[PDB]
C-alpha cells in the first residue's frame, strides 16, 4: 500500500501501430519503432515511410568519402526513410549491431540506433550493418502525449523485433503488424 510500483508499461523497443481511427494523416498506416520513452516525452522512428532519395543518394549529397570500396551497390540503391516530422535535417541509423560507432544506443542484441557520422563511411561497403534503415527526422511526443494518444484509440502497440524492421517489404510492414494484434487489413 505504501509500496508502489506503478503498472507502468515503458514502450521503448516497442512498435506503435497506427490504427484505422488515426488522425494525423502523416501517420496513417505507420509503424513506429519507439526509441526513448521517459517522463519528458517520447522519441520514435517511422520504419515504413520511404522517400525520394536513395542511400547512395544522400551519401553523395552529404558528400561522405567511403572508407572501403562500395562493393554492395544493390543495397546502396535502396530507399532512405522519413523517420518523422521533427528534425528532418538530422539522420538516424536504425540497424543490426555490428561494429562500434561513436554515437550509438544499443536497444537489443539485434537493434541499435547510431547518430554519429562515422557509420556512413561503411554503407554500401562490406563493413555496413547486415540490416539498417536510414531515417531523416524522427517522431516526437511531449511529456505524456504518448500515453494520451494511446488511450485515444490512435495506436496499438506490440513488442518490436528485427525481422519487421529489416526483413519485410516496406509497404507490408503495417499489414504484418496489425496482424500480430488480431485486426486484419
Amino acid at each position: 500500500s505504501d509500496i508502489e510500483v506503478g503498472h507502468s508499461m515503458n514502450l521503448t523497443n516497442h512498435f506503435l501501430v497506427a490504427m484505422p481511427s488515426m488522425k494525423d494523416p502523416y501517420f496513417k498506416r505507420s509503424v513506429i519503432y519507439i526509441c526513448e520513452h521517459n517522463q519528458d516525452g517520447a522519441m520514435g522512428l517511422m520504419i515504413n515511410a520511404p522517400i525520394d532519395i536513395t542511400v547512395g543518394g544522400m551519401l553523395k549529397q552529404v558528400d561522405i568519402e567511403p572508407a572501403y570500396p562500395q562493393s554492395h551497390q544493390e543495397n546502396l540503391k535502396k530507399p532512405v526513410f522519413n523517420g518523422g516530422p521533427v528534425s528532418e535535417d538530422r539522420g538516424f541509423i536504425l540497424h543490426r549491431p555490428r561494429d562500434h560507432y561513436e554515437s550509438s544506443m544499443k536497444m537489443t542484441d539485434d537493434i541499435a540506433v547510431t547518430t554519429s557520422k562515422d557509420i556512413l563511411t561503411v554503407l554500401g561497403t562490406e563493413a555496413e550493418p547486415e540490416g539498417y534503415i536510414v531515417a531523416l527526422g524522427y517522431s516526437g511526443w511531449s511529456a505524456g502525449q504518448l500515453e494520451v494518444e494511446l488511450t485515444e484509440n490512435s495506436w496499438l502497440t506490440i513488442e518490436a523485433d528485427p525481422e519487421l524492421i529489416f526483413n519485410t517489404p516496406v509497404h507490408e510492414k503495417w499489414q504484418k503488424a496489425i496482424q500480430k494484434l488480431g485486426i486484419s487489413p
